[PDB]
């Protein structure tokens, strides 16, 4: 509350420490659905069904040019392309199964970076 603050959390590498998971997360042989925004003249149904699209290359260009508050508003937007993911893809498809592994790989550098 008012002059009352819990003690300070360093912050100030999580700018690198984001940008470090992403370049993981560009690299990982999965990440091929994930690298783009979908193109949304050529997906029927996209536009209409997928109310915020997400994809690594718009997260790399917001991170780069301080377009996140901060470390929560990151992995909010990287859950984004993976909810947006199963809402489109059957589990049992190769999209399905990449956005799967990606969420999975994520999670765990996020706990190993963060928590």
């Amino acid at each position: 509350s008012m002059s009352v603050k819990k003690p300070k959390r360093d912050d100030s590498k999580d700018l690198a420490l984001c940008s470090m998971i992403l370049t993981e997360m560009e690299t990982h042989e999965d990440a091929w659905p994930f690298l783009l925004p979908v193109n949304l003249k050529l997906v029927p149904g996209y536009k209409k069904v997928i109310k915020k699209p997400m994809d690594f290359s718009t997260i790399r260009e917001k991170l780069s040019s301080g377009q996140y508050p901060n470390l929560e508003t990151f992995a909010l937007d990287v859950r984004l392309v993976f909810d947006n993911c199963e809402t489109f893809n059957e589990d049992d498809s190769d999209i399905g199964r990449a956005g799967h592994n990606m969420r999975k790989y994520f999670e765990k550098k996020w706990t190993d970076t963060f928590k």
